[PDB]
């Protein structure tokens, strides 16, 4: 159907706009602390403690099969990634600061990615 058509044109749109936001908040990360997954062979541990492990790579590889249904979705992708270091982590150290100021930083595209999600449907 034309109506089908309509709402994978929308889906489409929706990930081209995301796909922007992504690159602008990967760029906040310059030394790419959140690039990649943690490998669970170098903090062994790591899936003791958080639960749904998140990073950019991985939110890239949902982005491709148009995984994201609103923004909101794309948002707590985002949020794991920031929230999951801020609990491993310690607040003494480069990896929870690093969090601090993305979440800082991501903050102003996505107030922005809202505005316009919103304006143009
Ligand atoms: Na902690």
């Amino acid at each position: 159907s034309m109506e089908q058509v309509a709402m994978e044109l929308r889906l489409t749109e929706l990930t081209r706009l995301l796909r922007s936001v992504l690159d602008q908040l990967q760029d906040k990360d310059p030394a790419r602390i959140f690039a990649q997954p943690v490998s669970l062979k170098e903090v062994p541990d790591y899936l003791d403690h958080i639960k749904h492990p998140m990073d950019f790579a991985t939110m890239r590889k949902r982005l491709e099969a148009q995984g994201y249904k609103n923004l909101h979705e794309f948002e707590e992708d985002f949020d794991l990634i920031i929230d999951n270091c801020m609990k491993y982590n310690a607040r003494d150290t480069v990896f929870y600061r690093a969090a601090v100021r993305l979440r800082d930083q991501g903050g102003v595209v996505l107030r922005q990615a809202r505005r316009e999600v919103d304006s143009i449907g």
